[PDB]
């Protein structure tokens, strides 16, 4: 497996604003099927090859897809203080993941 | 004042020395089109994403700097003297400049 998967880290928002989740990966000429978005074991959002972005209906109000891979949490409190995953799947290499995390500030 | 655009971060980062980072601004709720994005240091010019001319990284920075993910910046090999103001400024038009802010800090 040799790609690697590169994020935004160890970052810290207001509460009320906006975040910008990113991932990045490299080093791999593997397709990237599907992307999914999981704020610790809960999925946000997928961003199929095929088929684009399709959110979790329970956050569909405060998410916006992008840009690009990345994904916008909106209306942050102080809640989605947390880790967050980027799970690539890829052909042939499988499954990179990536992880955020994020304090919101009050 | 009743300007429409809305500037979104990848957020205030903390890092430590040698490390990797992703910048990244996005530029909402406005039909203004965007011409050219800078990405600049407390007053100092890191890059240039043009629209016609494509991507220029300042020159004292070309090794550490990559262009993307989009009109983001990858900044490679974090010194302590990275810490400080990062600035996304959105030139468009008809609405002129949009500005997003990141507050990069690196640690020991
Ligand atoms: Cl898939
Ligand atoms: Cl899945
Ligand atoms: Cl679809
Ligand atoms: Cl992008």
């Amino acid at each position: 497996m040799t790609g690697t998967i590169e994020t935004t880290g160890n970052i810290s928002a207001e509460k009320g604003g906006s975040i910008i989740l990113q991932c990045h990966l490299s080093s791999t000429t593997a397709q990237v099927t599907q992307v999914n978005w999981e704020q610790q074991d809960q999925l946000l959002a997928i961003c199929n090859a095929d088929l684009g972005w399709h959110i979790s209906p329970s956050f569909k109000d405060r998410v916006a897809p992008g840009p690009g891979l990345g994904l916008t949490l909106q209306s942050l409190t102080v809640n989605d203080t947390g880790e967050y995953f980027c799970i690539y799947h890829t052909y042939p290499d499988g499954t990179y993941t990536g992880r955020i995390f994020l304090e919101v500030l009050e």
